[PDB]
């Protein structure tokens, strides 16, 4: 997260870290008691880290769970941000609690107005140089309108149905953010896309999927255990 600040410990219960070794890679977010929904391109030894503030400090709800399977978006390819979702079945269901909750998400498949203030949170990096924070970190980001979004000067036609913006003005989504929530009115809207892409630049909007639009493949998969 570039420009944001330090979240509040554990007030979004919700918020998973998905990591390779050990070590952080992808934000995500828990939807069912054994699900957390993610980005295709961030399984591209998986673990996920629930009730979690600080990636290495202990903590009483912090709980790291193993991953028995990974689905990811079966349409999604290699050099594209289209279908960017990844579903992670834990080796077990969550242990829930008021540090651990799963996030409602949004069905009704039709836009956010525009303007509409999103909170997006994670542990990407937080700065030019790289900087990755120990703790997690939020910023509340307006929802862009999708014409903007793809006038010639931004995104160029590349955002479709599926997808939705956020201003990107010095506040932004970032490198390892990806995979995360993009939450508006307590609901799950988007998700962070995990394709490489400017941070921070106003004239190139934050890309987040919309859960919505991938309603079938999200209630399948949650139904195939
Ligand atoms: N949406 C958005 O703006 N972006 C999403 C990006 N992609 C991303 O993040 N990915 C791709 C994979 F899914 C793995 C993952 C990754 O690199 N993860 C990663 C790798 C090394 C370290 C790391 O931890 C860190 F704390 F640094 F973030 C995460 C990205 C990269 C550059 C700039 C913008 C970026």
């Amino acid at each position: 997260i570039l420009g944001g600040r330090e979240a509040e410990a554990h007030a979004r219960p919700y918020m998973a870290s998905v990591q390779l070794n050990g070590a952080h890679l992808c934000g995500g977010v828990l939807v069912a008691e054994q699900w957390v929904l993610s980005a295709a391109h961030c399984l591209e030894k998986v673990q996920v880290l629930l009730g979690a503030h600080s990636l290495s400090q202990p903590e009483p709800s912090k709980r790291l769970y193993d991953v028995l399977r990974a689905v990811p978006h079966p349409d999604s390819q290699p050099d594209t941000i289209d279908h960017d979702l990844l579903l992670l079945q834990l080796s077990e269901k969550a242990t829930l609690g008021p540090a651990v909750r799963p996030l409602p998400w949004q069905r009704v498949d039709r836009d956010v107005a525009p303007g509409t203030l999103c909170d997006v949170a994670g542990w990407g990096i937080v700065n030019h140089a790289g900087r990755r924070p120990d703790s997690l970190q939020h910023v509340l980001l307006p929802v862009l309108d999708r014409a903007t979004c793809n006038r010639r000067t931004h995104h160029d036609g590349a955002i479709t149905e599926r997808l939705m913006c956020a201003e990107s003005n010095r506040r932004d989504s970032c490198k390892g953010d990806s995979g995360g929530p993009l939450v508006c009115g307590g609901v799950l809207e988007g998700v962070v896309t995990s394709g490489s892409r400017v941070c921070g630049n106003r004239k190139k909007p934050g890309i987040y999927t919309r859960v919505a639009s991938y309603a079938a493949w999200i209630d399948s998969v949650l139904a195939s255990a």
